[PDB]
Parts: structure tokens; C-alpha cells; sequence
């Protein structure tokens, strides 16, 4: 049906923890009738375990090491859109993997946003802090950099409908190469 769009690339959403990545990144999937998956939830389904368990376990280590196993099979996949981890862009080899198989999108995120749609989410281990704006901020301060120099493109996004954001990123995507 959309077996028109069978020989784009796989797209790759990355951001911080509340940038709408598989939201976006479903509906981004249903436009284009191709696979979507959920990188972190790879994860858990793989290990058989949340990921708060696997940093308590395991620690942020562990969990780097299951994530980069598990993005270097994803990224070989065909027809997919992947929405990663937020925090996936930390590691020199994800990097490489993403950026080299597939286009990458960063989902820019205000930390405002970041905040509200986190709020008292208990599945993010990063955050259960005192001060989890201060955390946001820090992170995105690091890794900011990051995702932009990953990303083919980077869409400021805010508060709407994914489906809406999802249709840009089709757009910004196909503008370049249908001409
Ligand atoms: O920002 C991060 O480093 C993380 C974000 C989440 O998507 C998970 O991948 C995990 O909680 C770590």
C-alpha cells in the first residue's frame, strides 16, 4: 500500500526522556505502513525485566551494554522506525550505528516539556531525584550536542499532536529527495 516508501531508509527518532519519541515515532510508522519499534522496550522484552530493575541490578553500565546490543541489532533491520533511548546518544559506538544506517531526527524538547510529560513517571531511573528539573537540565546540557550531531534533522518541537509532528518529519524528510 505505502510499499511506495519500501526503499526509504529507516528513521531513527532520538531526545531526551518526554520528547514524544514513540509517540511520534508510531504514527511516523503507521504514515509510512512500515514496523515501528521501541528501543527501550526492546530492552525489557529481551531481558525479561523493567528498566528500573536493570540499573538497580545491573547498574547505568549494564544497561549500556544491553542498549548497545540491542540498537546494533535494531539498526540492522529493514523498513523500521525506531524510537531509541534518550539516553542512547551517550555512547560512542550508538552513535555510529544510528547515524551510518538509517536517518536520524531529534525531537528538540524544552526541558519545560520534558518535566510535564515525566511527571511522577517511576519507570525513568535517571529522574527518581530530589530535583528532577535540575537532572533534565543537566542532561540535556551534555547531551544536546549529542543529538544534533547525530541528527540528518532536528525538529523544535512543543506541545501538540504527534501525528501533526510526525507529517513534518515526512515532509522535512521527502522534501530533500523527491526533487
Ligand atoms: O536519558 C537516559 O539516559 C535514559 C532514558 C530512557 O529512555 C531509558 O533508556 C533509560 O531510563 C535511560
Amino acid at each position: 500500500p505505502s510499499k511506495a516508501f519500501e526503499t526509504l531508509p529507516n528513521i531513527y527518532l532520538v531526545g531526551p526522556m518526554g520528547a514524544g519519541k514513540t509517540t511520534v515515532g508510531r504514527h511516523l510508522a503507521e504514515l509510512l505502513g512500515r514496523e515501528f519499534l521501541d528501543s527501550d522496550h526492546e530492552i525489557e522484552r529481551k531481558t525479561g525485566a523493567t528498566i528500573p530493575w536493570i540499573f538497580e541490578k545491573e547498574g547505568e553500565v549494564g544497561f549500556r551494554t544491553r542498549e548497545t546490543v540491542v540498537l546494533n541489532e535494531l539498526t540492522s533491520r529493514k523498513a523500521l522506525v525506531l524510537a531509541t533511548g534518550g539516553g542512547a546518544i551517550t555512547q560512542a559506538p550508538n552513535r555510529e550505528f544510528l547515524k551510518q544506517r538509517g536517518i536520524v531526527v531529534y525531537l528538540y524538547t524544552p526541558v519545560e516539556l520534558q518535566l510535564q510529560r515525566t511527571y511522577r513517571d517511576k519507570n525513568r531511573p535517571l529522574l527518581q531525584v530530589e530535583n528532577p528539573e535540575q537532572k533534565l537540565r543537566d542532561l540535556l546540557k551534555i547531551r544536546d550536542p549529542l543529538y544534533r550531531e547525530v541528527a540528518h534533522y532536528t525538529i523544535e518541537t512543543n506541545q501538540g499532536a504527534a501525528r501533526d509532528l510526525a507529517q513534518k518529519i515526512l515532509q522535512l524528510i521527502l522534501s530533500n529527495k523527491l526533487k
